[PDB]
């Protein structure tokens, strides 16, 4: 039953534990670090970090990482950079997200790219558009999907 470390990482207000809540199960200001347990298999128990923005102890052979950002907000997607950095070392490779996350009506994020364009380091991540109320993917899939990926070559 060999859990696996998914971390949480981003701006700040962004929206990083309302996905850990709905991602973990927990139905339906911001805390230095919650950790969530969420058992997903086909035993996987799965082990959401949330983490608060500002101790590179916390990376110990963590496994995956979910990145969340405003796109209607600036620096957003440039924060993620110091996120990649104090904690991607490289640590973790490739079992990443990236979310571009609507906590409001989408002004700015609209439109050609409802995930707002990249950085470069991060450009090769997969990125999703993200909502519970506004416009969204079925990222409850993705994040399914990360799971396997990630235990997939343990062994
Ligand atoms: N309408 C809407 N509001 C959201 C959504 N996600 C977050 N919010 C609001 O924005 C706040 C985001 O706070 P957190 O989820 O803790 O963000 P943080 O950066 O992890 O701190 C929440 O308290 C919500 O009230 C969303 O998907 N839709
Ligand atoms: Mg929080």
């Amino acid at each position: 039953d060999d859990l696996v470390k998914i971390l949480v990482l981003g701006p700040s207000k962004s929206g990083k534990s309302t996905v850990t809540n709905f991602l973990a199960g927990t139905r339906d200001e911001t805390n230095p670090l919650r950790v969530l347990e969420v058992e997903i298999a086909l035993k996987a128990v799965v082990q959401l970090w949330d983490v608060g923005g500002s101790w590179p102890a916390i990376a110990s052979n963590a496994d995956g990482i979910i990145y969340v950002f405003n796109p209607e907000v600036k620096g957003s997607e440039k924060e993620l950079l110091l996120w990649y950095k104090n904690f991607a070392m490289r640590v973790t490779d490739g079992h990443s997200l990236i979310f571009s996350h609507h906590s409001s009506l989408p002004e700015f994020a609209v439109g050609d790219n409802a995930i707002p364009p990249m950085p470069k380091q991060l450009q090769g991540i997969r990125a999703l558009e993200t909502s519970l109320d506004y416009q969204s993917d079925n990222f409850k899939e993705a994040f399914d999907a990360l799971v396997e990926q990630i235990i997939a070559s343990r062994l």
